[PDB]
């Protein structure tokens, strides 16, 4: 099969008219939609519960989005049976006719783009260039993985020849396996860790984050209709330590695609290395973490584009991003004129419902609001609050942009991920310590660095230990393709999504000798 | 750096007269040190203990054929710090420079191999051609990786372009590691198991099996020759339970790389999952464990080439291989005349001191006689015994070639691993039985096929589920580069030595971008 080279999907950023109206129409379809029920899907077809989720909007939490229905146990084993049922011939479809299946589900996608943004405003409160960037990224991961695919096609292994012999060595897909998926990309992670499995032969039984229930059921609806066969994809909204844990758990779950709270990943990584009753292999699990990821600033640096970039990577979605910068790592030259215009760019930013394009949303949920505003009042007697620390007025859960100054490096707040806007700055003396500094939490996710001297982003290169680092630029944001996304340490297992590595991790090697 | 196109080391078949002269030359010298004690070696230096090792002749047990030195907790600490001190300078080197440090390692192998091979005659009881084919692919091993590591060199990543951008993704390796390893292959899969890491920059300590810790030592004086910097390979011969499992629970063990039992395997990938107290990684780990691998003959094959390959299959080495064919499964027409073929070739085997390049020397302990004894006393309750069955006269482990014949194939003789001359035959209707039985074990490492159907070979070649798979010839004697080595199921984890893919598992992946 031969199509166009990859190219990432542009993000929308509304500055025309076409596109803002084009945004308006979705948005008022959306809203006008809310209250839609979402059932399970499961053997190709959609399956009611007695039970439900609710989806609210976190800018207006007396507002349902919509419901779904709920998986239990019971679902969950009707899942595993399809799933399992579909592999059996899923498996030995040739992968151009797989990677096809997902050319079409992202031609799909892409012309319901427009919804599937409006359906992330009012689900988890992205404003509109956020939603944009979700919707374009999952779009990315699908039609980077069907091309990515082809390049484990039968036979796709270098071997030494023999005499006499014919030695063939190819890969072959591992079987049923579940997806568990975030809340703060519910259409791009969720549909890069099911596609990526499915390219190349895998089944999926996906569980999407209980905050995003009703998006993920849309990505469901293209899948259904791009035609992948009965039990290849399965959808079960449910409980995370309910269903999710029954599947980790499970003997005849072959793999685990995990993204989310390093709580959660630790206690699925364990499990994933338990032999459960009757199981017979050893279970794959790839967990991504998190982060507590810092950008440093040093004096040689262009101090006006480091404010910039620092006050995205920070406050972009509300700073709930695996990948924010978390912590701004000041050499003592660049301390003052570095935080004075951080202060400055930030104390602009509009906070409000994301439906009015705001620089911030609210935050997802009551808990997370919660979390957060408990972090705020443990940052108050860690650091200097210089900026915010407060929510807003109104039923949405809003915070303000917060900035905690001359913070402890081994502070809660400069330690652990708090997942919302509130930015630790740390005052160094030099780009060594800075190093020091940036390396020294559980995490390697995502870095930054602000210099214009060669010498510091070099070193920076060979020892700020993140796996995804940006030099000049915002730390968030990573492009399928451009970008391996994943990290070390306590940020996961290093399953580097958008990446030709990331399809490996499915697959399994069988050699065949014939002697003639 | 360009060397010559990787080849296999040729196995020594002693059919001239110079290679039997050498051969004799080198069980001499062999012999001679049989007084030998062999330390620890730790940090570039040799380290006794007040403790020691023993290891016996397994053809004459009352003979010592060395002692070691014997590893506790302290020592595995030590040995710890000198591995991540290593680490430190040793990933920083250029890939060629470990590249020819490996090359070097090899070439001084290969001018030791009668030694080595002598070594494996007398500590672990192989004849002649076994302990060729075992030192000749360790250096395999060691050429392979060299050459394999080079192309994950810096900036090894396929990655899409950004404008305005330089993104480039390139591979850094883990850390320091524990290699533990059997007896059974004290040489090849003790070196690859080590090489490999250490190629891409990882540091290692290796913990040799009690049975075969004389033959490690040799393979260490190798390592110190070659010039491997302090810490970067450590020896530390010690009890399994003890030193091991302490290595493998250690916080700051960032790998852990094992051949072995299914038994230990499970309870290394579970102690594996778990997060040590500090620790800050999740640990990988890759277990290689059992098999009960199956030959198939169907009414087609070329029944004296069958009877030829399985004899050599189930007995090469005495049957104590995880690729050992213990199960024979013959279709209604294959039955008689392949069962007459084996029984007759093997009921021709000479069993007796592995010196003399018998065609079976000893088991290689008491331990395993034990175990082997007992399951021929399962065996007679479960089939019927035809051929062997018993201990041979003297105190050498020798047991005689064994067959059970209308063996079912739940029979725990057609189930769990034996790892001894002890071959179960199953009787089935037709090839589509055949592979329903030889799929319907908890393993999937070895198999093979003997029939002229080409229908019947595809599709084994598409169904018959384990990783390493043979038409035609024998089901052992996995080639590095020619034949990926590593099974499916409880089998391990698919970790394919002698392979590109290997490598990748001693490595994680950067990404940095720079916006100019
Ligand atoms: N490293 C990455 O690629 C990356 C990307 C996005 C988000 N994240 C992480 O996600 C976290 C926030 O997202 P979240 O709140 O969805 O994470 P979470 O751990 O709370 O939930 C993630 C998913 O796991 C499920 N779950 C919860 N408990 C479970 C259990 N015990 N067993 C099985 N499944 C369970 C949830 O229902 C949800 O589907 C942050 O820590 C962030 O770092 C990481
Ligand atoms: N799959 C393969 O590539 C392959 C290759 C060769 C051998 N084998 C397998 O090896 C087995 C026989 O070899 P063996 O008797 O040396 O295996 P084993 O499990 O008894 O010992 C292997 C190594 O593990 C150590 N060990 C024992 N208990 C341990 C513990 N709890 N924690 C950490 N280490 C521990 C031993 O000291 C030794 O070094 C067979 O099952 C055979 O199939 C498999
Ligand atoms: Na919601
Ligand atoms: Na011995």
């Amino acid at each position: 099969m031969t199509v166009e080279p990859f190219r990432n999907e542009p993000i929308e950023t509304f500055q025309t008219e076409e596109a803002r109206r084009a945004m308006r129409e979705a948005l008022r379809r959306v809203r006008e939609e809310f209250g839609r029920h979402y059932p399970l899907y499961i053997g190709g077809e959609w399956v009611d519960t007695k039970e439900r989720m609710v989806s609210l909007n976190p800018s207006a939490p007396s507002e349902v989005v919509g419901t779904t229905a709920k998986a239990g146990k019971a679902e969950a084993e009707a899942a595993l049976e399809a799933a399992w049922k579909a592999f059996k011939t899923w498996k030995d479809w040739p992968q151009e006719d797989r990677s096809r299946l997902l050319l079409k589900a992202a031609a799909l996608m892409r012309r319901r783009k427009r919804e599937l943004e409006a359906t992330l405003v009012y689900e988890v409160g992205k404003n509109w260039v956020e939603a944009s960037a979700d919707v374009a990224e999952a779009i990315d991961f699908i039609e980077y993985y069907a091309r990515a695919a082809l390049r484990y096609r039968y036979p796709a292994v270098e071997v030494v020849p023999y005499p006499g012999e014919d030695n063939e060595s190819f890969y072959v897909p591992l079987g049923a396996g579940v997806v568990i998926a975030p809340w703060n990309f519910p259409v791009a992670i969720f549909t890069g860790m099911i596609v990526g499995p499915v390219a190349v032969g895998n089944t999926v039984i996906a569980k999407p984050a209980e905050d995003a229930v009703v998006v993920g059921a849309k990505v469901f609806e293209i899948f259904h209709e791009a035609g992948f066969p009965p039990g290849v994809v399965n959808f079960l909204p449910g409980v995370g330590e309910e269903v999710g844990a029954y599947l980790v758990e499970h003997p005849r779950i072959r793999f685990i695609n995990f993204t989310g709270s390093l709580e959660v990943g630790l206690k699925i990584y364990e499990a994933a290395g338990r032999l459960a009753p009757g199981q017979t292999w050893f279970k794959r699990a790839y967990v991504e973490t998190g982060g507590k990821d810092a950008i440093i600033v040093d004096e040689t640096a262009d101090f006006d584009l480091a404010a910039e970039g620092v006050v995205v990577s920070a406050y972009g979605f509300q700073g709930q991003k695996c990948s924010a910068a978390s912590r701004l790592i000041l050499t003592q030259g660049a301390y003052e004129p570095v935080l004075e215009r951080v202060l400055k760019r930030a104390e602009r930013l509009s906070v409000g419902p994301a439906e009015e394009n705001p620089d911030l949303g609210p935050v997802v949920s009551a808990e997370q609001e919660r979390k957060v505003l408990s972090y705020i009042e443990i940052g108050k007697n860690e650091g200097q609050l210089v900026l915010g620390g407060k929510r807003l007025e109104g039923e949405g859960y809003f915070i303000a942009p917060t900035v905690f100054t001359e913070v402890p490096p081994k502070a809660r707040i400069a330690q652990e991920e708090i997942f919302g806007p509130v930015l630790s700055v740390i005052r160094v003396k030099d780009f060594a310590e800075a190093l020091e500094v940036a390396n020294d939490t559980p995490y390697g996710l995502t870095g930054g660095v602000y210099s214009r001297k060669r010498e510091h982003l070099e070193w920076a290169r060979r020892e700020f230990h993140v796996g995804n680092l940006y030099f000049n630029r915002k730390i968030t944001g990573a492009l399928v393709g451009v970008q391996p996304f994943g990290g070390f340490k306590l940020s996961g297992t290093n399953a580097k999504t958008g990446a030709l590595d990331y399809l490996r991790l499915f697959l399994e090697m069988k050699a065949v000798a014939e002697r003639f």
